[PDB]
């Protein structure tokens, strides 16, 4: 029996699917400005609204990231519980007004110290006295001078942020937590970021970050001022050596301001907005915010031996040198591999779901399996070929073929138990990555005649 | 509730980091008795950090090492653990020689893991691998590679 | 700071200075101009006597 | 049992390898200018600096 003279079924195969994005970076700072674990910002003006002190580590990272040629659309900021801020004059020399920016409960102030020749201890004592004598900081923040450094602590529940002004010094923040114990919570709360950078500067904080980044398909970026980065060839004592020995995939560079300006943002800003489909190396891209490396020829070789990338000046301008991870492979290859893996997975799953939402599910027959070839040829592979990431073409002289190849078994070759369980395994693919050019050598000659 | 840097976490991270990492890993269980933190034969010069997770609460104990002998570091770690407000009445730490032993007051659960510094973690147990393995395979037999935390001889044989 | 902010937010920074070091020998590397050049910032600067 | 509807393996066969170079010479002089045992120079102007 039937109850309709006419009946019509309609099925929609337009279901969207979630996708991963290789743009947004993260910086894991120390503060208490907001309660949640991650916040996204599209400009520094937004950060200043939440109460980040100008010149503070997070602000420096954001400014450097946004100043680049390929600046990311928006950056994310982590959070670790802050304990106290340490202002260090040890080993420094000053001759002009030293200025420190202090922001308290969304109130901005600048402490000014008039340095005459004064030893660091005198400057520290003067800064502590000036901070303690300020009317709007008594009962809210505390500063104690000792040795060559001044420690600043906030009286709860007040919030204090410290940032740089004029003068030569550095800011160091302690924390009751550690990067290793904090990272899992951040990724648990929100997983929409790809570049991982950290404020913790000391060794184990970098090792744990690198291990976590490799485990969960994230790219780790760090800078260090260790003079040992370019020690003799047998030092084997810097962080770079330890990372190289473990074969981890992290990008590192030696810079002087890494503890002052957190130039990590500059490195990200040069490739963040460039899609992986191009395979564009970091060789010569200029990096606003970084200072050219100053050192002898021996130091430039010592640093290169450890895969500690160097920013060198050439023909007046400043140019990066090379992108090498701790394992020796170029960064762009790693980025391309992650991109291709994820956008083959997503493409195949989305196609299967969209077919299955209209009945007519995929069937394991010789007349339907080859369809997978069109799907993969579309999306990742074709996009790579058009943008130059993947090599293609046939050489007539040497008779070598560079085109991608895809292999799919026929039904008769699949073992029976696989048919019973409905599982296809032996799909294979091959690609030829397109290596960019790094170095060139030329031979010229001058002659008077030719036989 | 596995403490970061704990043996199981280390094994899982190393397994997943590989090129041909397995799809999913399995973890056994033997009754734990106490955790032994050993500084014997080691030398430290920077912040020594030990991660302690208690009833799904994460904390990191920090010790500021100046040149201090291992005994001094052990005593400082024991004092720091005992002086923590969230561990009194739940965990106990006793310093002795060059090592510190940590025990959990039942029914509380305590997991100890590595941080910065040079040292090792040793866990005792009221059971043994030989007496435990049959139960594990009896419960679930879907695994092929067998690895163990017990380090000493007969446990391997 | 003005140059950094100007570059960050798509503004053009213009400044003048009386620093005698602006035209010091080729190895001075001590004036504001040298520092700005080393950082690759985009600011327009000029050396003038009445700038102050 | 399997936990993924689709799974993809990716392997990179682009590992670089260290190589020897038959260019750079050495001169074993007598002096005390620098503490280490070897220094590389690209011009005499660098040597005069040390």
């Amino acid at each position: 029996y039937q109850d309709k003279v006419v009946d019509v079924e309609v099925s929609l195969g337009t279901q969207p699917i979630d996708t991963v994005g290789f743009e947004t970076p993260m910086f894991l700072a120390m503060h208490g400005n907001f309660p949640e674990r991650i916040r996204f910002y599209v400009s520094t003006a937004g950060m200043v609204a939440d109460g980040f002190a100008v010149g503070s580590p997070a602000y420096q990272f954001a400014t450097n990231a946004f100043a680049g040629n390929f600046a990311p659309q928006r950056v994310a900021i982590g959070r670790m519980s802050i304990d106290s801020s340490k202002v260090d004059f040890t080993g420094t020399t000053n001759t002009e007004q030293v200025v420190v920016n202090i922001t308290l409960n969304k109130v901005v102030k600048a402490v000014k110290i008039n340095v005459l020749g004064n030893t660091p201890a005198q400057i520290a004592t003067a800064l502590a006295d000036a901070v303690t004598a300020d009317a709007d900081l008594t009962g809210k923040a505390t500063a104690v001078a000792t040795g060559t450094y001044v420690t600043v602590t906030a009286v709860s529940p007040n919030v204090v942020s410290v940032g740089k002004g004029a003068g030569v010094y550095k800011i160091v923040n302690e924390s009751s937590e550690t990067v290793a114990t904090v990272l899992p919570s951040v990724i648990a709360e929100n997983h929409n970021w790809y570049f991982l950078a950290t404020e913790a500067r000391s060794d184990a904080d970098i090792v744990a970050a690198a291990e976590f980044a490799k485990a969960n398909y994230k790219l780790h970026i760090y800078n260090s001022t260790d003079v040992d980065a370019y020690a003799p060839e047998n030092s084997a004592a810097s962080v770079f050596d330890t990372l190289k020995s473990l074969s981890y995939d992290s990008l590192g560079t030696s810079d002087a301001g890494a503890d002052v300006d957190f130039t990590e943002g500059s490195v990200i800003g040069a490739m963040a907005a460039n899609d992986p489909s191009y395979g564009d190396s970091l060789h010569l891209k200029t990096m606003p915010g970084m200072v050219p490396f100053a050192g002898s020829d021996t130091q430039r070789s010592n640093a290169w031996s450890r895969n500690a990338n160097i920013y060198r000046g050439l023909y007046g301008g400043g140019s990066y040198i090379e992108g090498k991870t701790s394992s020796g492979q170029y960064v762009d290859v790693i980025r391309f591999s992650h991109w291709v893996k994820f956008r083959m997975e997503e493409s195949v799953f989305a196609y299967m779901k969209r077919r299955s939402d209209m009945g007519l599910s995929m069937k394991m027959s010789d007349e339907d399996l080859p369809v997978l070839k069109s799907v993969l040829m579309n999306n990742p592979i074709n996009i790579g070929i058009r943008n130059g990431g993947i090599l293609t073409g046939y050489d007539t002289e040497n008779k070598v073929s560079y085109d991608p190849t895809i292999i799919i078994p026929k039904r008769a070759n699949i073992p029976t138990n696989d048919l019973a369980a409905r599982i296809l395994r032996d799909v294979k693919v091959e690609l030829v990555y397109n290596n960019s050019l790094h170095y060139v050598k030329i031979r010229a000659s001058v002659v008077l005649d030719r036989p």
